[PDB]
């Protein structure tokens, strides 16, 4: 038993809700919140900009130190950093950005990072400003992630299309 509420169960291990991941995060304090990161961990907009703003820019300060030490992430890769006031940990995962021409097949690799964590609060990778089809992202998610994932979908209209179209 865990503390997530109001989710619809899609599969054995994947759940979905219409929710603001920031507000969902501040209420659950999950062990892991996933950030929709880029390779530079520049949290300017989308999910990342929202999570970072909610941390009072502390996520960005920590991220800049991480990059200065380690260099950029790989597309499809991830790193674990602090969750600040939102979660114990933030898993920054780099899905491919279609608006940069990155290979959508890397989306499966991106979701594989979720399997290193037993339970996660997460957005749909490569959705939103990353330019992928969210219906496809949900499919790859269901077919790749084996751990328990609670997907927060900000847009109510999108949430309903994803549920109604889910096979
Ligand atoms: C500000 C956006 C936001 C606020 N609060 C949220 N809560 C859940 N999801 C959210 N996003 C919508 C946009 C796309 C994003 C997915 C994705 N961005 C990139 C790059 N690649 O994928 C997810 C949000």
């Amino acid at each position: 038993v865990n503390s997530f509420s109001g989710y619809l169960k899609l599969t054995d291990n994947v759940y979905i809700k219409n929710a603001d991941i920031v507000e969902e995060a501040k209420k659950v304090k999950p062990t892991v919140v996933v950030n929709a990161a880029n390779v530079y961990l520049k949290h300017g907009g989308g999910v990342a900009g929202a999570l970072n703003k909610a941390t009072n820019n502390a996520m960005q300060v920590e991220s800049d130190d991480y990059i200065a030490t380690n260099g950029p992430l790989k597309v499809g890769g991830s790193c674990v950093l602090s969750g600040h006031n939102l979660a114990k940990h933030c898993l920054h995962v780099v899905g491919p950005n279609v608006n940069k021409g990155e290979d959508i097949q890397l989306l499966k690799s991106a979701y594989e990072n979720f399997n290193q964590h037993e339970v996660l609060l997460a957005p749909l990778l490569s959705a939103g400003i990353f330019g992928a089809d969210p219906i496809h992202s949900l499919r790859v998610c269901v077919d790749t992630v084996r751990t328990n994932v609670y997907l927060a979908v900000f847009d109510k209209n999108l949430y309903d299309k994803l549920v109604s179209s889910f096979l």
